[PDB]
RNA sequence: GGUCAAGAUAGUAAGGGUCCACGGUGGAUGCCCUGGCGCUGGAGCCGAUGAAGGACGCGAUUACCUGCGAAAAGCCCCGA
């Protein structure tokens, strides 16, 4: 989901979980250019996924510092 | 009526002229507003927490504009 399932979670993963998103996104932009990218959503929306991931260590790192 | 004689005047337009009909060119005029212009009133500072203003970027296809900033035409929270 959006709200529960980051704030769940812990840091170190974020991490390696922002480096998975990547490089599914880079798949994804090989694929494109290389044709077909029958799914475009599928990009912007990982991008949307990776805009919350840094929202949330980011509140969290520093609502954590109170 | 044919010949000859004397004398007179007609029509053709290569082209042009005046008028008429019919288009062409051009974009005046009328209408309209998606843009202005002034007056009254309101409101009046930004920035070392990086300003005004930019450069390069972010798009499934992206050259211009717009929005944005490698979290990149968007991201979290609240309210209509
Ligand atoms: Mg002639
Ligand atoms: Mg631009
Ligand atoms: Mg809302």
């Amino acid at each position: 989901m959006k709200p529960s399932e980051m704030r769940n979670l812990q840091a170190t993963d974020f991490a390696k979980e922002i480096d998975a998103r990547k490089k599914e996104l880079m798949e994804l932009r090989f694929q494109a250019a290389a044709g077909q990218l029958a799914q475009p959503h599928r990009v912007r929306q990982l991008r949307r996924e990776v805009a919350q991931l840094n929202t949330v260590k980011a509140e969290l790192a520093r609502k954590g510092e109170q």
